[PDB]
């Protein structure tokens, strides 16, 4: 599944890696605000029908915590029970300055670990979002629990590039969120 994305990513064409990636790209400056209201939109309505299929947007690697989720379109249930949702109205996962993606998986569902463990990340720890377009890391930044009314963590602080690995905390508990932030850095 880590595979069946890898391998339906590789035999897709640059081309259309470009362009999902660009409508990513659009879809992140929308969310951010280079990009033409019209992309920015087309990117939107690519997020929308990403989200409608909810599309693998790929998979994002927690060493720390020996994950490698499937991340897809969304923070549906669907995707949620499948591994990480990427939040709706959150930039994709695709970096970018003033992109935030944050990417939501269960603190544990039955016998899945998910996010069960995000807790174990640690600033410091990186984390790996393969999308479409490859891998990019981040680096945990920020490791913040916020009452689950709290949207502004998961905004784009513009200049930045984050990826907040959102999950529900404390473990089982589930009262607030765990945003597990990275900023982005050189993927090695």
């Amino acid at each position: 599944n880590i595979n069946a994305f890898k391998e339906a990513v590789t035999k897709i064409d640059r081309v259309e890696i470009n362009r999902r990636l660009e409508l990513a790209y659009a879809y992140n400056a929308s969310i951010a605000g280079p990009y033409s209201a019209e992309q920015k939109q087309a990117g939107v309505v690519e997020y929308a029908r990403m989200l409608e299929v909810k599309e693998q947007i790929g998979h994002v690697i927690i060493p720390r915590i020996n994950q490698d989720i499937p991340i897809y379109a969304g923070s549906a249930e669907e995707n949620l029970q499948r591994g990480v949702g990427h939040l709706e109205g959150t930039s994709l996962p695709v970096g970018g300055e003033s992109t935030h993606a944050v990417l939501t998986a269960h603190r544990g569902l039955p016998t899945a670990k998910l996010f069960t463990n995000l807790d174990k990340v640690t600033v410091g720890d990186r984390f790996y979002i393969e999308h479409i377009g490859g891998k990019i890391a981040y680096q945990v930044d920020q490791i913040k629990v916020i009452a689950p009314d709290q949207l502004e963590d998961l905004y784009v602080i513009q200049g930045e590039d984050h990826v907040t690995l959102l999950t529900c905390t404390p473990y089982m508990i589930n009262s607030h969120r765990l945003l597990v932030r990275g900023k982005r850095i050189p993927y090695v």
